[PDB]
DNA sequence: GTATGGCGCCATAC
DNA sequence: GTATGGCGCCATAC
């Protein structure tokens, strides 16, 4: 319940913590994991990661877009349109292009390109 | 491409009125009918359907709500919350509640009533 | 029971 | 081809 206030237009971002925090208490430490990852990009941050969708997106308070683009969006560059401007950093274990069945949103495993 | 324009928080019903056109350009004479209804209440005015949905529910710009609710809303009263408020009038063929095949989302069809 | 909202699937706009 | 968005179905909150 505070979860999401700490963690965290901005009634669409309050709305999309809140589907991530659920899925989050119910893994195992990974609330914590990303407590601190908000902290320090330049810190060690453990991969937190949701479900992946067969479509790979995710629909948010009847919004829908790919997860690491909505929650670098919140956390990060709020003016992110797409996954192109996106790309992994070689920290991260669970990517988006990685198509595995988990997927990471934790915003600092990615950096932003334009090109 | 104009008669969204005419017919018209805002850009979402902007995006509704556009899911009507539509659906009322491809209909015969249909576009004409409503266009008519807006001007005068008291006026009869014949309905304008759009197909039902086995849900009931259609859904507008990633909001999800009951087709004459949307329009009312749209045409009518801002504030209107949910059916409850709003009741069909004796003029109307094609109600909400007639579970029947199309819908009358004419806005002047209903009126509201605070139980 | 009713209300509400996401996902897989599909249809449509570039 | 990629992007985008609605509907039927289902799962969950009252
Ligand atoms: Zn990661
Ligand atoms: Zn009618």
């Amino acid at each position: 319940s505070p979860a999401v206030k700490r963690l965290l237009e901005e009634k669409w971002a309050e709305k999309a913590v809140d589907a991530l925090v659920k899925k989050l208490k119910k893994k195992k430490g990974a609330m914590e994991e990303l407590e601190k990852a908000l902290s320090s990009p330049g810190q060690p941050s453990k991969c937190v990661t949701i479900p992946r969708s067969l479509d790979g997106r995710l629909q948010v308070s009847h919004r829908k877009g790919l997860p690491h683009v909505i929650y670098c969006r919140v956390w990060r560059w709020p003016d992110l349109q797409s996954h192109h401007e996106l790309k992994p950093l070689d920290i991260c274990e669970f990517p988006f292009g990685s198509k595995q069945k988990e997927v990471c949103i934790n915003p600092y495993h990615y950096k932003r390109v334009e090109s």
